[PDB]
């Protein structure tokens, strides 16, 4: 199933294209619609990079307090934290926050050049055993989301299995999953999308993405009230380059995988 049938008319209704992963932890158990199309990260691929950094910091305990220098030279298109910033220098652990909690498009920057551009991040993925993730570009340019185009994209099944491993698995180390779920909980851009569509009194931790042709993105790991963490995967996108983006599609998505 009923839940496919609902999640296809919602499809349907949106006039886009919907990928939906949820991973219920208590049970194993998966709702999958369009899991395995690819689909245009956004600035969801952000915490993929800020997760490829926690690693480093494993091996390099100071890592997250290196200062990077901001300049006007690094300044795209959305930029609220490091504009802030601008001829001072920010910790890596700030631009984390900063790329995951904002979406600050010079923080992701950052972290992708740091770990040594997008081809890095990649073999971050491959490393966890994701063979679907491909960071190609960086920003601005990684959000173009056009039909068809494989650059920066992933599948909802494949981005669920790997924030599963990152937030509730062992790929990183105690303190460094413990600070990726602390700062995604801290979200601040994530209250329309999947959040809007569940209990007032379930706690979330989301990262959302959009990008051209109205792409509409959140990743989440979800506790719902006295129950086992979810994991749940929104992806959207739709036909015309200009569309509006349609947070109130993941909301309904989110809603119907969690009735």
């Amino acid at each position: 199933a009923d839940v496919q049938q609902k999640l296809a008319e919602l499809e349907r209704q949106s006039g886009g294209r919907l990928g939906v992963a949820l991973i219920n932890t208590a049970d194993n158990s998966q709702i999958l619609y369009r899991a395995d199309e690819r689909f245009a990260m956004c600035s969801t691929s952000k915490v993929m990079a800020a997760a490829a950094v926690l690693k480093k910091s494993e091996s390099e305990p100071n890592l997250l307090n290196q200062r990077v220098e901001i300049k006007k030279s690094d300044l795209v298109n959305y930029n609220p934290i490091a504009e802030k910033h601008v001829n001072g220098t920010m910790s890596l652990a700030e631009l984390s926050a900063a790329a995951l909690q904002y979406s600050d498009n010079v923080a992701m920057n950052k972290l992708i050049a740091h770990v040594g551009g997008p081809a890095s991040v990649t073999a971050f993925a491959r490393q966890l055993g994701d063979e679907t993730f491909r960071l190609d570009r960086t920003e601005p340019t990684l959000n173009t989301a056009i039909p068809g185009d494989p650059r920066d994209t992933t599948s909802p099944r494949a981005m669920a299995q790997t924030l599963r491993n990152l937030t509730l698995g062992k790929a990183l180390g105690d303190s460094q999953r413990a600070q990726l779920v602390t700062w995604m909980k801290g979200n601040t851009t994530g209250a329309a999308s999947i959040q809007a569509g569940l209990p007032a009194s379930w706690v979330v931790g989301d990262k959302t993405g959009s990008g051209g042709y109205g792409t509409t993105n959140d990743i989440a790991v979800i506790w719902p009230k006295d129950r086992a963490p979810l994991i749940l995967v929104t992806y959207f996108t739709q036909p015309q380059p200009k569309a509006e983006s349609r947070r109130d599609v993941l909301a309904s998505a989110a809603k119907i995988v969690t009735d």
